[PDB]
């Protein structure tokens, strides 16, 4: 007889600061899980890092033992999609205090507390392969200071990179669930199904 197609996509964080990640996974169909304790990864096909304080993400990835398990999830093919700050995670490199990134994603990376003052403002992207007319929710933005050739840059403000991907991987320094607009959210579990897509089949 048949399965369900939905896909499963785990959201980084704790119940009640992810409701909104929930819901824009859940508006584009998909079951979101939100995922504390480690084995939970095992079913997911995808997952959202919306990160969090510097200090709340090092006690987090200590508390439940993550860091291995995530870097485990990525060698596994599966998609990951870094958000505001949980874009953090997804660094190579970081400018300012040391804190956790696993180096999955070409990208120096820096926490807006250290670039300056700059006041949460709300901006028209154009994002590349998604669509035009995204407002992109900038609050507590890191900043991408540089990024790789094998980055595929999706938007820019400012000439900043504020959407970038690389094969598997997703981030974007403003928060794509503070809109009704699914475009992005979109894309990436499209990204979600592509890959499982592909191991089924080898
Ligand atoms: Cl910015």
């Amino acid at each position: 007889l048949y399965f369900q197609s939905n896909m499963k996509i785990g959201v980084l964080g704790l119940q009640g600061a992810v409701r909104e990640h929930v819901r824009a996974i859940e508006a584009c169909g998909a079951e979101a899980v939100i995922v504390k304790k480690s084995e939970q990864l095992e079913g997911l096909d995808g997952l959202v890092l919306p990160g969090g304080e510097s200090t709340t993400m090092r006690r987090l990835i200590d508390r439940y033992g993550l860091m291995e398990p995530l870097k485990q999830f990525a060698a596994a093919g599966k998609p990951m999609f870094g958000t505001c700050a949980g874009l953090i995670l997804l660094a190579k490199r970081i400018v300012g205090y040391d804190e956790p990134h696993l180096g999955l994603m070409d990208i120096t990376v820096e926490r807006n507390s250290f670039g300056r003052q700059r006041e949460s403002f709300e901006a028209e992207l154009s994002i590349k392969g998604v669509g035009d007319g995204f407002v992109g929710v900038f609050i507590r933005a890191p900043h991408i200071v540089e990024a790789g050739d094998g980055v595929d840059v999706l938007a820019t403000y400012n000439d900043r990179i504020v959407a970038a991907r690389q094969g598997q991987f997703l981030g974007c320094s403003f928060h794509p669930e503070l809109t009704d607009d699914h475009r992005l959210m979109q894309y990436f579990l499209n990204m979600v199904k592509e890959a499982k897509m592909a191991s089924s089949l080898k």
